[PDB]
């Protein structure tokens, strides 16, 4: 039974900026997420650290956790929308209004102290010219070869994040629930 | 709840011209469907005039609606065959036999006067190389990206119209039932 | 079915000035809700970004997120009463009692730093000069066709703030709850 | 009900050179399945001799039947390993170990005159930069269009045989359980 | 299971010609249905398109398509009649009486451009001397090798058509529904 | 859930010398399972090519599979027994007697074709001075540190081949069903 259910994580420091205009503006960014990140090239005949051919990204949790005080004042707004497509709003520095509001997949995330977390199953880009993802049945998904560093992007999570007169920063952790099929491991003599 | 279930519709012209040959010949041609024809493109922030990122064609109707009228002579027998794969019959102008007619989804046409429509699940062109379609479930049916001008074809429709000594004139309405994921809309200020 | 439920919404910012007064005085404003705000203006032959004819308002959320940190002094007491017929009490920067204290509709605000939100059924102003509304029926709600920039005020809310040493810092978002009817899409070609 | 399932056989012969080292080796090689190879060119106005659109292989079964006699010495103990994503062990004539050994699809295959078989699902290679392949689903696994000469590869069976002081023969026969879809049988006249 | 039921057709025009008589005249006609017509020659080393050894014709089913408007006057009737022992009335063009007219198997045709069918079992000439014929039982129906170009006639249906002043043309569609046996076909290497 | 059930197997050959020897004698030997043969090194931050801190191992699988043809003559019997205390009969080429016939754990071998396994569970060498062992509980079972180089010797199986006038060539594979435990998977950015 090659089917072996593991959890993987990384953690990234994401910075939004203070800035002087006054009336609201928003922050727009976006996180994709490659498992080449997560899983150390190997050593010696077994290729990955893992040995396994095939994986399959069950359900991704990105969670956020800041660094500002509770005391930090100039309090925001921002949300945070599940981007199935590799559709994104373009970044900006600054932008007049939440572009994420009106998304159906939108969750808030109060500024700057408060937690945020978003878990979801995420998709791999398959055809960049189509853009087409899957339903979530946990039977029909696809499998995925695991590869060295060519390995696939699956897209999540883009978020918009108002600007404040202060820095705000965010300790982004993201954990990918990864399911692991056909044990490969190479075993060569001495 | 972003899932939209809405109905999109289109009518163009189509004639297939009186020929002078005698023995029976059948006109050949092909129907792909591509939403940019149903959805105008939008103004303002958003792109497309319908606020979702994600569609997928639940099921396209045909309708054959004739120009001519029920005291023309000559009459003859056409049909119509669902093809999945994006693989047609090259088209003619005149072809000795009518090469439809032994595909498992052939229905009749009757001709020139009849009403005939064909109602079935279309399917995206995803490689032109491998031409690879899923099996008709609601469940399992691939999302894809709504696009402003790039969106990839569905490949339903056949045809194979007898020629006759007249003009044979239809009015072809394609309506197409869509169902829409994730309300998109932008709201820029003033 | 035309009938489509989505949730639209929009935010801006509202300050309440610091005050010398020491006396307690509260400041009075009121919010009209105006769905030009929301839907933005479409483009081509569609003229509203949202394809329908018809909608009506079935709910309005009014969430205030404070900009002023936990640490502020000075905090005070306000008051959110909900305001059916576009009667309000003129605005005022200091007054010397709160005169939504006694409405019906009233709930309280704790200041500068709590979150506070109301959740009502807003009326649109059919008649100045009468000022009538409905009752709550979701069943009997009357239908109001979607203008381009001439759309009807629905008038919810009156709020009093009391005055602070300090600025008191919100960020309004205003989230309506809309019910649209009748798929009006426009598709012409090329 | 254009569903037909059939039955397609080839045979090839393999060959295991006779090698001079003593220390254990394995030779390496892989099996890939296109159906140009079991559907011959057809003739006339049908392009395929097997008068379908679309296919797609159900099960393939892999029989190993040696020409080694049973009296035959220096016998060996070989892997067979299923391999789903085209990722296969490089070729190779001497291996110091078994490579295939730790996969989870591993069979053992007795050598040089037992009798091996895998029985299994076979995947198309659809995209060969990212390599996925569906799950085993008989209800949604993919249709494939039945090209004449561009037919997409299925990637079965990797193999590795121990080395012997002697020549391993083998015949090789490949049988395709495929089921076919759409009879498009074409009936020119004359 | 060799077994497979499919649906084969072709089409052919036939042409009533305009005689002066005023009485009542009948031209006869009839119809022989031979396999070679719907099979084309297949290519290659395997001989017919159509990859089996035995068929049995289960079914034949011959439409008759008027090319006639409705308006056209002089209206009448003609008969059809299943033959099943190669014994047909002498072709004629003018005939004072309908000679299938008595025949238990006579279905009505009106003509010219009412729609008439007959579906029946047809039977193989095996003996053109005796002419004997099989009951109709699906179980003991003879099997007949399918053959190149000298397979065997199946005789069906004689047909009477009453003369008119104007000409009377028919799209004959003659549709068989096949039982085929013992999948034979042939994968020569390369 | 750490705990993660695999298979790792291995393969060296052992061969017993054709002796000149009439009376019977016998082989002995020992086997004793380093997991350190199993896994390979790593490389990079993660030091073992499996991300787990602790194993035990389950089960040992110790197939004989025999190089030599069945029409060898000069046939022997052997004796194959399970020792877990690390207390092994002296190594000999040509011994006597058997001295593991009598073992209560004893299968016999026969030779020099013919197949055998032994399947047991097998115990670490904790102390050489005490050589003491566990029962077998699945339950109650010792976990052991995965060590780089260093791990620990598993005691199993001791042989006694009865020799012969010709070679006797075996190829041993040794199957390890281990349990492991704790992922401790390193990702060091970049």
């Amino acid at each position: 039974n090659g089917i072996f259910n593991t959890r993987l994580s990384r953690t990234f420091g994401y910075t939004v900026k203070a800035t002087t205009v006054r009336t609201p503006s928003w922050a727009v960014d976006m996180m994709r997420f490659n498992i080449n990140d997560f899983v150390p090239p190997g050593g010696g005949t077994n290729k990955i650290s893992i040995p396994f051919e095939y994986y399959r990204i069950r359900k991704v949790k990105v969670e956020f956790w800041p660094c500002s005080p509770i005391t930090q004042g100039d309090r925001g707004v921002g949300s945070t929308a599940v981007i199935l497509d590799d559709n994104f709003v373009t970044k900006a520095t600054a932008l007049t209004y939440d572009p994420y509001v009106n998304y159906s997949s939108r969750h808030t995330i109060p500024q700057p102290f408060s937690y945020h977390s978003r878990y979801f199953t995420p998709k791999p880009v398959l055809d960049s010219t189509i853009d087409y993802f899957q339903p979530n049945n946990k039977r029909n998904q696809l499998w995925l070869r695991l590869q060295t560093s060519a390995n696939v992007d699956h897209v999540g999570l883009g978020t918009a994040f108002e600007n404040s007169k202060y820095d705000q920063d965010y300790n982004i952790r993201v954990t990918m629930y990864v399911q692991f099929r056909e044990f490969n491991l190479k075993d060569p003599p001495l």
